[PDB]
């Protein structure tokens, strides 16, 4: 199931939040930059494409 749990951490001025999303074995991330995410992983492991096959 989806589990919905969050944190935030106000550091000099820095509000900063993760979003952790724990379903189907994926834990999205979604840390707040100055109250804007700028980073999305999946259980700490960033996932775009893979354009070389190997």
């Amino acid at each position: 199931f989806k589990s919905i749990s969050a944190s935030t951490k106000m550091v000099n001025g820095r509000k900063i939040t993760t979003k952790r999303i724990v379903e189907n074995g994926q834990e999205r991330v979604e840390v707040e930059e100055d109250g804007q995410l700028k980073s999305l992983t999946i259980n700490g492991k960033e996932q775009l494409l893979r354009l070389d096959n190997k």
